[PDB]
């Protein structure tokens, strides 16, 4: 007999674990209780500090809801109007030494009259091909060009999503990127070359709210604070080491024992086959692939540089510089860097000198984050990433040769990105009905391994509706249709249901 | 304060009525109750008989369950396999003396040989245009012709659609038909032609289950028969007579008044809008079409011919018959009409002659069951309808003018089909809503009044979402996203749910 | 007995008569001979002069020469380099206070860029059309669409033309156009928008040469001086006012009668069959349609006006003037006007003013030469035409309102232009047959009314293939097969063949 | 000082140099000599006869003539109308056992079903493709594709084109056929599969005339019969051994020396780059592709048996004989194979063993004349194929075992079908003009090369344009326009023009 039993059993508190227990919670039917092995949820949406005070979200997080059952848990988790700043969602690419406002296609009037040219001749051959379309694109490379045609496609999305995916757009599949057709918008694009004309895909109407204070971690820390404390067991005395499928049992790092009668697990699946011992298991997670995520933060003495602006996050297609995105973390928070009174010395200027002086200095303080990929196709070499990224700093003009950088950061996270491969979906069918019948729920962004449905609402909820199904036979709608949540509000579910409500009364 | 009160109300005890129950009563958390104008549940979902024994349902009722939790409340209601018949769904469409086996297309190699020439270049002609077709069919016509070409679409699916609906197709939309697109399948209509195959869409894979006893009628009886009686109220004392949302009270027809939280209404919504007395539905909903339905069933002496054989439901495009569909209920189960040994005399002779004797004889019986619609589009005449029907028998080779009949049944059904006319959802999207800001759920064949969730299975579901959204907040798929729930098998959702497992222990 | 007999008659001494004398004279075969009503030679190719020395052709007459064989006989008539000068074919659209240089859609960036997005995006909506294209255009207003495109098309090429065929373009064929599919060049337009470029369809390899002496009508009067002139009958006493087709007979003006054995008639058709007295004739050629041309020309005292410059002629599809094409007719040679130091007093400015002075001034002086058309469906006043082309002048900026007008010129042509309507072939292919079988070749501008062949060198060429055709059985290409010839360059026939090389011998 | 001057020199005496001579005959201007190396004129359009009195022509030789001139001339060389015999253009096509009707494709309904329904599937996909082509195809065996599908291709036109060029397809230009579109009749070819239908191309307006006597050759010997004898030289006194083109002189065998102004030579222009000892022209002929004919004829006892009936010439596109086509010649004329009473001992029986007697035996007679083609790609066993032939004969059902053979012939002709391979064009555009402009016109099957107008009246007319393009400058319109002269009916060069009717007056 195990030394804690209970019903659901959730191993992982990063969104799609807090996402189970906010719902088994909810419900409080069903004995349930979390574990994870970090003393700190969150997960990939946590946040670390430097020693000089500056810090860094696990690359560019921004929050994009489709649900309203995380909106109630997130203004549970954080009520006040002053726990979060609101921005619009502004973005550019980086292009022959110009900011592109995003969408790319829209605002190629940018670029010199020849390389419109280029474009739009290609994008007329896109749009006639569209025309006579009987078959849709098998590849994320045959998707662009479809698209964007060959010369849109050559200037962003192509070598842009291979710095992102560290893979070749053309051993990638598309089904992920939803229904839409594979055609361009001839005349939209056309029609702002014409005109000389330039538009974001922003205004009052899109954008973000961010957390006043401890980065995104803040709101996993919070969220995590409405849970029943003695039904979560976090840090060395919550990491898993094995899964017994057959037993249903987990043995936890300290010996621990725990039963369950349904496992909700959010750890990597390919983690979770070796934890089970199940070499079939470990043969198909290894099918599977994933990049690995290098986070670059660069802190720096001055008052925001007008070059900078209102900017949020930034792309790269370039090969000028190593890193796919940038963010002007700064701009996300006042409390993503010290006050202005704050005295920090010089660590290095941007050119890569060192100043012989030590003298701390005040702010105000600005800051970058900045993300690189590795895989087993694209090498990262550890030892100079950093300068290399602030090399590339200078480069693409976010930085002067002159400026005083006052922090640094960088750290490699081993699951960063769950590629959608051209064998992605034949290698998950055989893995996760396999662990389904075994009543092990294995969903998030590496606990089910779908970018589509891979952001911090999405696994939240990934979380939320694997409990539902459990208990309520509800259907796993963001697991089995990413495109039918990612193209609705989704409404219906909420922290407070109606069974609450009559309970109550 | 009201005579009585619940949590939630449900109004009518039809499938979509009786799943909303079914549903209620497995969650056992909210209080409720459900009530109905009839004394026997399963509206028109229910079974008539004869003086002279002939069971008829209304119209042709074949179940094709798209959901486990329907197949579940189904075994629980008649467990026994003594309790059900399987069928093959074997179906054929009169045209020009022959019954061509469904689907029409793929065997019309029993037409004249000119008569395919004309077919094929039709079908040809809509193979070339759906190659470079960049539009959605806007009409339900338009959507006929680009499946079959014009030769096929007027030998059967105009004129029989015409002929079911009560208005042309050109008035209909075609978005309730699904997401396919509309284009021919060339190859399998010349193929079959070519080869002179006739092939039916059915066979040991293509079957259905029909009640052995008390027709398509005797399972709502038994699903009504396992929910806890005193929290039912059917027959006079459960007439529904006036609705007060703002009061959110309901007004029985004896005087009774329920006050409700939330509320289930599955009656016609053109009829809940009279019974709320509010103006601006009432409005709203007479701009809804739908078709009355006239169900005729002529019992005739003698063992099942040869030439009708294992039929099931047959299709009339034709006009030598005013019934747009034909049923062999005695084909359904042996109990649909008396057993041989019962003796009945003959009323009339299929031609209309009057029977050689008018003693008693021995059958054995087989029997047909024919629909006729009407609408303000297409009248039909009441006292000549039997009479008329009973020719188009003998015109359609159904009977010979010798058969002998000895039982007739006649009765229209005011509320048949709900229209899929181009105005519908225009019209819906501005009624439910209203609805729903007063917590009325109002669901249904005519509760929600979508044909293409308008199946016993769907409108059972229809309840079961309803109820589901109501207490725990789910999606009501079935109600919103037709192509959803029918594209797919939907099997998480069970009558006996991990709430009520985890419960017990 | 006729008063004269001879094998081959032709009627008419314009391009195709002369052709037609040119290739008799050099076969020296068969006896012929060639009338005239006029006393000078060269019909509709000939020019006026205006009492004060400004010469005048019958509207813009550009040489585009298909064939050596017309080379050949104009180089005999006018062998002498100083015969000659050569311009490139410069012309513009005049178009919303532009000129716009020629092709006109690759152009439109001269355009507002409002106008520019509307004229791009109706051809990318006819580029797109064009993909999936698998019928012809049945008239000219379809072919020009599917070119052009919707906006382009209404800025030119359909209001230009009503104002050239004084007809609706709805109402003509598009076969005369030739074998080039209907379909935009998208890459052409779309990158001169994008360029901000503007490209006229000439160079130093795309000429004209024009006569330096005489206009065009020199070149005619120079090729029918080489003929024998006692082989010629040109004047009142050539004037044909009988063909009795049955007896081969044609009765002159003065009573002399010419018996022939074959007949090449070079009169408007419908001028013929009345001639012949033929009833089911006359009734065929009244329904062929042409239109009726009005030529202008204005005397203008100056140098050339900087806003003028090099262009030679100018197309205006606007409504604030009456002319569909304007030429600057000093530009194709010095002596179309007077010399500089010929004195001429001003005889109105070009707003209608009188001048300060009416005395004798001294030039230099330029000129311009306007077209009007007319039909039935285009009247034009007669009395004020001269006032309104001076005033559209003024309107088009062609003349400022204080230029000095020293020289008018209005003449009317009855037979202009002839049609390609839809019903024109329908037709000529009742027409031409049956005067074939009477032996008569019609043939020329009026005499076979075929546009697409109806410039200088068809009209020539058709004289001379005719009399091959009579004499060599050759092949009527020009007649027959417009696209045959019109797409090479025809170098076989030569004023020099095998034939008189081996008879000189 | 040359033994003889002409101003035209003719070389070859097959119908291009006999259609030169004609033309130049009928002119009586330049003076003229034609030659050739055999005593009896017609080249590949002659006649052998075996010892046993069995006529052959150089495999089938059927006319079909596209012009009145021909028509003129073999109506003038053979008057009579028992110099004729007409008959229906019957062919078929042996496939699978049976005499499928030409045009193949619209008779597959004789094929077993299943094959039919593969026929139709490839003509299906090929019909969907053309709707959307925008390419024209670039190989005959994408033109074979796109015209009949996969399916059909592969039954017939692939195999049997191999057989017929002896190069594969995919080597072959596909312009030679023509300017129509390459895309199926679908509707055509399903009708008759549908009604079971077959049809050939022929009935009472689809005929040919064939010579009563001398078979095809006798024409030629006619034509040459109405020239002026001492304007002739044929045999070894007119064989060409050298021509100089510098000089233009010929030299003949027996050393007789000609001195020309202009030669039409029609002789292989690979033989007359060799006889010009032009190095440069050697090399340029030789990159022309050909193949060889070898003729096979089979005179067998017998009345014309059933089964072959009417058939005129038939098609072989399988592997069970050599020969790709073969002509029933004894229906072609009673006089192509001796009279019923010859007495004739059998040589053979069809199977191969000898006759059970040796004896002399009179008829009746009929005679099966057969093509088998050889290239460098498809060698031919010469040693075998005589036998290989006969057994061809039996294994297609055209012989039984034990017929009677009586006569046996087999030639093979070096230059057969000049090839339209896809370097043809590129080859004779250098070739052609370089000896235009040295004044020698190279002209007819070999002479110039091009297999589409390479029949026998494309031959004479090519002399005859020759002629007229070098006196009278005609365009040659049979040479340089194949899909011209081919599409029409040209009959405005006639053997009487008005020429000689002016001078004979």
């Amino acid at each position: 007999h195990p030394d804690i039993s209970v019903d659901v059993l959730v191993i992982g508190a990063g969104p799609t674990g807090l996402g189970a227990a906010k719902r088994l919670n909810q419900i409080d039917g069903p004995s349930w209780m979390i574990v994870d092995s970090n003393e700190t949820p969150g997960g990939l949406a946590s946040t670390d500090v430097t020693p000089e005070g500056f810090l860094y979200d696990v690359g560019g997080h921004v929050i994009a809801s489709h649900y309203k059952y995380f909106d109630d848990c997130l203004d549970e988790a954080l009520p006040k109007e002053d726990d979060w700043y609101t921005h619009q969602r502004i973005s550019y690419v980086r292009c022959q030494g110009q900011w592109v406002p995003y969408p790319f296609q829209n605002n190629i009037s940018m670029l010199p009259k020849e390389e419109q040219v280029k474009c739009i001749d290609g994008m007329i051959d896109a749009a006639l091909e569209a025309r006579v379309a009987n078959t849709k694109p098998k590849t994320f490379d045959e998707w662009i060009v479809r698209m964007m045609g060959t010369g849109i496609a050559d200037l962003f999305m192509r070598p842009y999503n291979f710095k992102v995916w560290a893979v070749p757009t053309t051993k990638m599949q598309c089904a992920w990127l939803g229904e839409r057709v594979a055609a361009p918008n001839l005349k939209a694009v056309t029609t702002n070359v014409i005109l000389g004309k330039t538009a974001g895909n922003w205004g009052p109407n899109a954008t973000f709210r961010f957390p006043a204070r401890g980065g995104t971690g803040g709101i996993w820390i919070a969220v995590a604070n409405t849970l029943p404390k003695e039904k979560t067991r976090f840090g060395e005395k919550g990491k898993v080491t094995k899964v017994n499928a057959n037993n249903k049992t987990v043995t936890l790092q300290d010996g621990t024992t725990i039963g369950y009668k349904k496992l909700v697990s959010t750890m990597a699946v390919d983690f979770l086959a070796e934890a089970m011992n199940d070499q079939e298991l470990v043969g198909l997670t290894k099918q599977l692939f994933y990049s690995s995520t290098h986070v670059i933060g660069v802190g720096v003495r001055g008052s925001r540089p007008e070059r900078i602006g209102d900017k949020c996050w930034l792309y790269f297609p370039e090969d000028n510089c190593p890193f796919y995105r940038a963010t002007i973390f700064s701009n996300y928070s006042p409390y993503n860097q010290p006050e202005a009174s704050a005295a920090l010395p010089t660590m290095q200027l941007a050119d890569g000198s060192r100043p012989q002086s030590t003298e701390a200095k005040e702010g105000p303080y600005w800051s970058i984050m900045l993300e690189v990929s590795e895989s087993s196709m694209k090498p990262v070499n550890q030892e100079t990433i950093l300068a290399d990224c602030i090399q590339g700093l200078v480069n693409t003009e976010m930085l002067k040769p002159t400026d005083e950088i006052v922090s640094t950061y960088h750290r490699r996270f081993d699951h960063g990105y769950p590629t959608p491969t051209l064998e992605r979906e034949g290698t998950l069918t055989q893995i996760l009905p396999k662990l389904q019948d075994k009543d092990i729920w294995s969903r998030g962004r590496f606990g089910s391994w779908r970018y589509e449905v891979g952001n911090q609402d999405h696994s939240f909820m990934l979380g939320v509706e694997a409990v539902d199904n459990i208990v309520n036979g509800a259907v796993e709608l963001t697991l089995n249709y990413p495109d039918f949540v990612n193209g609705r509000q989704n409404t219906e579910r909420r922290l407070v249901d109606g069974a609450q409500v009559f309970a109550k009364s």
